[PDB]
């Protein structure tokens, strides 16, 4: 029926790998700038080599995993769309920073998408934005966005840029 940005909904919970455990996943901003009350927009390097800034999305720090969970029961979600990448605001000091093992989209406990298959070496600061367009099973109740930091969480500014559902209904 219409597109509904995930950042325009409330999550059930949203964990992240940051050292400051009272920081929170950010709506429409990358994680660290967002928590620092900066206006900085989410931005990624695209396949065509340009940097795109996004109006909407989610910013987290990858964890073991970081898990952002939505109740989509009754909402008639048929599609999930997002770009995935490390936000340009991350500081890629060296190979140890901004290195994410994988990102998964999970629906009612089942992984329906993982970067691991096309991205066997994970994501890093140089990885171009990953375009994800997914069919969502009918009558689904829970959708989770999981990002896996691997060895360390340093610089793992994971953003789900322009993350939105196609949905028929009202959300809980
Ligand atoms: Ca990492």
């Amino acid at each position: 029926s219409r597109d509904v940005y995930l950042s325009d909904l409330d999550w059930l919970n949203a964990t992240h790998g940051d050292d400051t455990k009272s920081k929170i996943v950010q709506k429409n901003h990358p994680f660290t700038p967002g928590n620092n009350n900066q206006s900085t927009k989410i931005s990624l390097k695209m396949e065509d080599g340009s940097i795109s800034e996004f109006e909407k999305g989610l910013g987290t720090i990858a964890g073991s995993p970081s898990t952002i969970t939505y109740d989509i029961s009754g909402a008639g979600v048929t599609k999930f769309f997002s770009y995935l990448g490390i936000d340009r605001s991350a500081n890629p000091i060296n190979e140890q920073y901004a290195k994410v093992d994988k990102i998964e989209v999970v629906v009612d406990g089942k992984v329906i998408y993982s970067t691991i298959n096309q991205f066997p070496n994970g994501l890093t600061y140089e990885t171009p934005a990953i375009k994800v367009d997914l069919n969502i099973p009918e009558n689904a109740k829970r959708l989770q966005l999981k990002s896996y930091a691997g060895e360390k969480t340093w610089g793992d500014e994971v953003v789900y840029a322009d993350a939105k559902f196609t949905a028929k209904g009202d959300f809980v």
